[PDB]
């Protein structure tokens, strides 16, 4: 149908906007602490601590398969990256501190993304 195509153009445009949001969030992590999944070879207990691991490469795979239906789902994954880190790593660590700085900096990008998603529909 024509509606299904219009829908798919919206999903495609959302994917376009979320791709740009993802790039901007990831620039706030120049150390690449959140770039890839936590290694289960190097942290073999990780899943005993963290039940839903997340990272930017995993978010990008979902994104490129148009797996985010709306901004809320994308924010959920970004918040997992942060929140997982802040639970697994202690407050005095470079990892925890990196998550705080990413949360703080990402806030600004996410604020305007919500406006753009509402605004453009």
């Amino acid at each position: 149908s024509m509606e299904q195509v219009a829908m798919e153009l919206r999903l495609t445009e959302l994917t376009r906007l979320l791709r740009s949001v993802l790039d901007q969030l990831q620039d706030k992590d120049p150390a690449r602490i959140f770039a890839q999944p936590v290694s289960l070879k190097e942290v073999p207990d990780y899943l005993d601590h963290i039940k839903h691991p997340m990272d930017f490469a995993t978010m990008r795979k979902r994104l490129e398969a148009q797996g985010y239906k709306n901004l809320h789902e994308f924010e959920e994954d970004f918040d997992l990256i942060i929140d997982n880190c802040m639970k697994y790593n202690a407050r005095d660590t470079v990892f925890y501190r990196a998550a705080v700085r990413l949360r703080d900096q990402g806030g600004v990008v996410l604020r305007q993304a919500r406006r753009e998603v509402d605004s453009i529909g």
